[PDB]
């Protein structure tokens, strides 16, 4: 996926959430290829990996005594909590239901980095974070 201005972050922000990318392809390069075992292997990488990159944020808003980290923290939460439910879905779900799944993710991370996480960059890029 490209990476527009609102979109863009911090060097080390940008990594992850292409990492992220990376997963979601990979997602849907299982359904593609039909491979339901894969696609469930996939997704838990993609769950731990999203669990991680909020944690690391998260490290960040405590370190630098970031103002909005209640509320960040507590969409990075339900998001997770979501996920967790759309996990017990591919028990039995069919390449469709992954791919309903994956625009799921698809359009809450694209919407949480341009919306949310946006709001932090000038903040923690002016206190020497990268």
């Amino acid at each position: 996926v490209k990476w527009s201005e609102d979109l863009a972050n911090l060097p080390s922000i940008d990594t992850q959430h292409k990492r992220l990318v990376d997963y979601i392809n990979d997602l849907y390069r299982a359904a593609r290829r039909r491979d339901m075992d894969k696609a469930r292997e996939v997704f838990d990488a993609l769950k731990n990996y999203a669990v991680e990159h909020f944690g690391y944020e998260e490290r960040l808003f405590a370190d630098y005594a970031y103002p909005e980290a209640t509320r960040h923290k507590e969409i990075h939460r339900r998001f997770v909590e979501t996920v967790l439910k759309w996990e017990k879905q591919l028990a039995a779900g069919d390449p469709e239901v992954v791919m309903t799944t994956l625009r799921g993710l698809v359009d809450w991370l694209v919407n949480h980095i341009m919306k949310e996480d946006k709001k932090y960059e000038a903040y923690l890029r002016e206190r020497g974070v990268s």
